[PDB]
């Protein structure tokens, strides 16, 4: 928590009387930034995070045929994910011997765990939880780091809340009525401090057990419960769909200046 001074740095003065974006919302109503290209100066942010010796954990589950996605996923993470910072990849897999041997940059490591415990608390400062059937195509960096973040679902970012595919059955712990909801977050990319991520996954797991005891299974299971949690425990940042895109399904709209992390065709 003690933070050394930034060095002198030369960059454009912020413009108080020029909006950052005129096409999109860049702050939530609980004053959490919404991360779009143009909002952040990455040099400032990199300094702040490097001066804290920040370590980022990146977790992926790769079960059965999903092991095939690891090579592209890790290679492209090496090009685009937290470059310059300490990174610890945790690959959770039923096929440890099939994990590809990917060459890592300095300060980057990978653990294979055969299939949250406290090993994370001792090893990393932040945890980022993503799906493996994806590739990085542009910068994903410390601009996302915060106590708790969710990402806007790319199919729903323009939708009204009544059209969100939340769990709508009142018998479910994930239940959200039609007049509630900020955003529709996708399960494929969330994170935060280790403490906040473990709170979330603990809460989701308990709610999911309660539903199962009541003989009910939520519509988009993990994602429905994620959405309920983030409704009731507001994220400290929200990532734009730059951070979770499918170009084959959704193209490349003007509102996206960059496509950073995308579905594999
Ligand atoms: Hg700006
Ligand atoms: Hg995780
Ligand atoms: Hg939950
Ligand atoms: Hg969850």
């Amino acid at each position: 928590e003690f933070m050394v001074s930034l060095p002198r740095m030369v960059y454009p003065q912020p413009k108080v009387l020029t909006p950052c974006r005129k096409d999109v919302l860049v702050v939530t109503p609980w004053l959490a930034p919404i991360v779009w290209e143009g909002t952040f100066n990455i040099d400032i942010l990199n300094e702040q995070f490097r001066l804290q010796n920040t370590t980022i954990g990146l977790t992926v589950f790769a079960i059965k045929k999903y092991v095939a996605f690891l090579k592209l996923f890790l290679e492209t993470a090496e090009k685009h994910f937290m470059v310059g910072h300490r990174v610890h990849y945790y690959v959770f897999t039923d096929q440890p011997a099939a994990v590809p041997r990917v060459t890592l940059g300095t300060g980057r490591q990978l653990s294979v765990l055969e299939v949250c415990e406290r090993r994370f608390l001792s090893e990393v400062d932040y945890l980022v939880c993503v799906d493996v059937d994806m590739e990085f195509r542009d910068h994903v960096g410390v601009e996302i780091l915060t106590p708790l973040f969710g990402t806007l679902h790319p199919s729903f970012y323009g939708s009204s809340r009544e059209a969100f595919t939340y769990e709508r059955r009142p018998q479910s712990q994930a239940y959200i009525p039609k007049d509630e909801g900020d955003f529709y977050y996708m399960g494929a990319f969330f994170g935060g401090s280790v403490q906040e991520v473990q709170r979330l996954t603990r809460a989701c797991h308990q709610a999911m057990m309660v539903d199962q005891a009541n003989g009910i299974e939520a519509v988009w299971h993990d994602q429905s419960h994620l959405n309920k949690y983030l409704l009731r425990h507001k994220p400290t940042k929200v990532l734009s769909p730059e951070y979770l895109w499918d170009q084959q399904l959704l193209g490349w709209p003007a509102v996206l200046r960059k496509l950073r992390f995308t579905a594999v065709p």
